[PDB]
């Protein structure tokens, strides 16, 4: 199918400003959350799991239809957890009626990263909810056991290159693993709620040992108390990924603004923007409208 953004009736920058505020307030109040890690962390990962369905072979999945709502798709393993950050949204949808899932679920991945001081996220509206037989199957996520090669062709579904794969990863400066959610646990380091490029310092620069956890899974752990997975460590075993982990290990600007380009672009996979559709918009934070 195409799927043809339609700008939710009369909205406009305005009105999703007020969403994005309604979101980044609760960002900050609900700070308890994940042993005061708060729900930044899992609203990128959410944004990222409802448009990471996406196969540009057949435009099946992606961010357009909102179907995480449906129960194959929000009970798939691959989204353990993810249900926390359903549950943040869920006042703001009640705020919010008119907003379309996947507008919501992707405003609130833009909202935690920038709030979490990263870079703007240019962020398009227009998202249409779909019926519940148009939900993916389980399956489309990424399994972290594996291996450069493995991750390479992953990407290749969501028509992202090496460079894109490795600015996407650097998301996992967030947040943690949890043993209960994914088989994998701990940080991958400190600034846990803070959207920063530690987590390609932290790739290069700390000691990592390949170790089992209490899953048996194995992981890379550091004496610091972080880990990787082993397709985050495969970003420095491939020579063409080391090259540019340690391109933005070295640039923190460069990194914020290919993660911007690249998680707009995964979010916006399998839309069709009409060509007098509204400029993407840039919202200000909370701390610049003095929020
Ligand atoms: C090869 C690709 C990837 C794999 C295998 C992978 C795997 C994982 C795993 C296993 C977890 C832990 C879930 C848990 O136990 O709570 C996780 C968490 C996370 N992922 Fe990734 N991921 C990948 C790519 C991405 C990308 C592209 C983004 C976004 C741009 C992302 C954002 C995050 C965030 C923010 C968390 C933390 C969630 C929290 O703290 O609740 N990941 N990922």
């Amino acid at each position: 199918l195409v799927h043809v953004a339609s700008v939710e009736k009369g909205r406009s920058y305005e009105d999703f400003q007020k969403v994005y505020n309604a979101i980044a307030l609760k960002l900050r109040e609900d700070d308890e959350y994940d042993n005061y890690i708060g729900y930044g962390p899992v609203l990128v990962r959410l944004a990222w799991h409802t448009s990471g369905t996406w196969d540009k072979h057949d435009n099946t999945g992606g961010s357009y239809g909102g179907t995480y709502r449906f129960k194959k798709e929000f009970n798939d393993p691959s989204n353990a957890g993810l249900q926390n950050g359903f549950k943040f949204l869920e006042p703001i949808h009640k705020e919010f009626p008119w907003i379309s899932s996947g507008d919501l679920f992707s405003l609130g991945g833009v909202t935690a990263v920038q709030e979490m001081q990263g870079p703007k996220i240019p962020w398009r509206c227009g998202r249409v909810d779909t019926p519940e037989d148009t939900t993916p199957d389980n399956g489309r996520l990424p399994d972290a056991d594996k291996d450069a090669d493995y991750v390479r062709t992953f990407f290749q579904r969501l028509n992202m290159n090496d460079r894109e794969v490795v600015a996407l990863m650097g998301a996992h400066a967030l947040g943690k693993t949890h043993l209960k959610r994914s088989g994998y646990e701990g940080p991958w380091g400190a600034a846990n709620n803070v959207f920063t490029n530690e987590f390609y310092l932290n790739l290069l620069n700390e000691d990592w040992k390949l170790e089992k956890n209490d899953a048996n899974n194995e992981q890379w752990d550091s004496k610091s108390g972080y880990m990787m997975l082993p397709t985050x460590y495969s970003l420095i075993q491939d020579p063409k990924y080391l090259s540019i982990v340690k391109e933005y290990a070295n640039d923190q600007d460069k990194f914020f603004k290919d993660f911007s380009k690249a998680f707009e672009k995964l979010l916006e996979n399998g839309i069709t923007f009409p060509k007098d559709a509204p400029s993407p918009f840039i919202f200000k934070t909370l701390e610049e409208q003095g929020l």
